């Protein structure tokens, strides 16, 4: 367990104790209140790669839901399909799901699809998993939202048997396997991160999964949780490192000197204070932080250039 | 009537009384052992160069020893691998043979197909079926016995979620009332019933855009094609719907060698293959896709021979 990802390329480039690495959230577009055009995503993902970003993150959403307040509906395109597309256009940057909804996607399909992605793009796949909250998706798939916490635990256990075992015995409320086997298998373990609380208690995501991803919070607010969580990780698996990940909305000011101002799910700031912010996050124990540029006042292309030229050298790929 | 009048992939592949050729993934003669999956991008690119109009994949989750399929479809997930191969080609159509509607939720099928058509406009053929991998049914908790019922239900849901804005759908599979599917395909997606899918002929004459059946000899296949078309003429007068056929091929070094049977196809030299394909064309086959899994020769060299010598006789439309 201490050596779990010892020779995992994507993992080691992204995560190390006391180090922070930077990622980007699809859509790389400042669409704000309107639907994204989805233009230039390939070029922008390639630039993010050149600049030394270590991860590109997608979301898992089926239906456009007027109740939900997400004009992007994830990124319009199906998560797995679009992840495949963008990964096929780049050489080394990691692609991560934020998050694969285990109560809405059958664990066997998750396993099959992740295993094939890891075969097509070895050691470049990060699996963020959650219990889900797109009410319209639940309703359309005929899955109960109320018992998603139970379904999540059941799905997670099934996902790990079927991904990593040769002809396992699986008796589950989700299905049965006695005599059949998953192919392909991923070449190495796939780093699997619990997203949010996923209706579990902290004990649970200390003991299961390979790390924790939580919502954008101020560093004062986040430090406590990271600390508690790591104490529990230390109880259950002494001397292992498990990384902490979080998203952040950024509205990067034209003026490098503009002061850091809290906005919805992140900060409006100039590059100087952003660097300061990220160093703070790094010190409280954040290991990878990925930037959502959706609400920025400047086009994402210029913001991405400024970040790559001025910010990434302070938080380089490992 | 003019349903696919301006659909690039459909019109390149399909026309009344014409036949085009396609190829089955894995393009490899793996025979009894699991395929290495090597060189698939190269070969699909060559297939495109040569004028094959479509590339086909199967929908299989688990390796099941009792099924007798060393490839387990093509090892990789169909949707993911299709995306990948389509991302490396410019124009050849990709087809599912077949998307199992009793095993994939119609909403996921719609989302994935609509995404694929957005990324690769007019290059996606949706072959659709009620399924036969028992181990998949078990593992997914779906009853095999009732798959025909589920197929009709899923098929209906699929066509409402794909093509209606803010539809109102009540189904045993779930409900849409208020929400909407993004993205949508930019044009209708050609959708084909494969096998009988536990339906009767009248059903797949009235539903879908065409029919794909199993490897039969031309004599054994001709009757079904004519019957089906007659029913198709009953429900939608003057509309053309294509018939699609897979076939296994063991292409002999010797171009003069006459056909002998192999499982699901023929061992044959190219000269007799061309003859055979003309018969298929005359009984009403519009697309035939070749599986090279069991050939004695490696697939690259067979592909070149087909490309250079057989494809000019059955060119892309």
């Amino acid at each position: 367990h201490m050596e779990k990802f010892a020779n995992h390329f994507g993992y080691n480039r992204m995560f190390a104790k006391d180090q922070l690495t930077l990622g980007v959230h699809i859509p790389i577009e400042n669409y704000q209140f309107h639907a994204p055009t989805m233009e230039k995503q390939v070029e922008l993902v390639q630039k993010a790669e050149q600049y030394g970003f270590t991860g590109v993150w997608l979301r898992d959403v089926l239906l456009q839901d007027p109740d939900f307040g997400d004009p992007a509906t994830g990124q319009i395109y199906d998560m797995m399909i679009y992840l495949t597309y963008l990964a096929s256009k780049t050489e080394k940057i990691a692609f991560g799901t934020s998050a694969t909804v285990l109560s809405l996607r059958h664990p066997l399909r998750v396993a099959k699809e992740i295993a094939t992605l890891d075969q097509l793009f070895p050691e470049r796949i990060m699996l963020g998993v959650s219990s889900g909250d797109r009410r319209a998706d639940f309703k359309a798939l005929g899955v109960s939202h109320e018992t998603r916490g139970e379904k999540f635990r059941e799905a997670f256990a099934y996902l790990e048997e079927i991904l990593y075992k040769n002809f396992p015995s699986i008796q589950s409320t989700l299905g049965e396997v006695h005599g059949a086997n998953l192919v392909p298998k991923p070449s190495k373990r796939v780093p699997t991160f619990i997203t949010g609380f996923s209706q579990q208690n902290m004990e649970w995501f200390a003991e299961h999964g390979d790390g924790w991803m939580y919502y954008p919070r101020s560093p004062v607010h986040q430090a406590g949780a990271i600390g508690q969580w790591r104490e529990l990780v230390e109880d259950y698996h002494p001397d292992v490192f498990k990384p902490f990940i979080q998203p952040m909305h950024l509205d990067l000011s034209e003026d490098p000197n503009e002061r850091p101002t809290p906005i919805r799910l992140g900060y409006r700031t100039g590059r100087k204070a952003l660097i300061e912010l990220l160093d703070i996050y790094k010190s409280i124990g954040v290991n990878h932080l990925f930037l959502a540029l959706f609400d920025g006042q400047r086009p994402a292309d210029e913001v991405l250039d400024e970040l790559g030229e001025e910010v990434l050298p302070h938080f380089p790929a490992l």
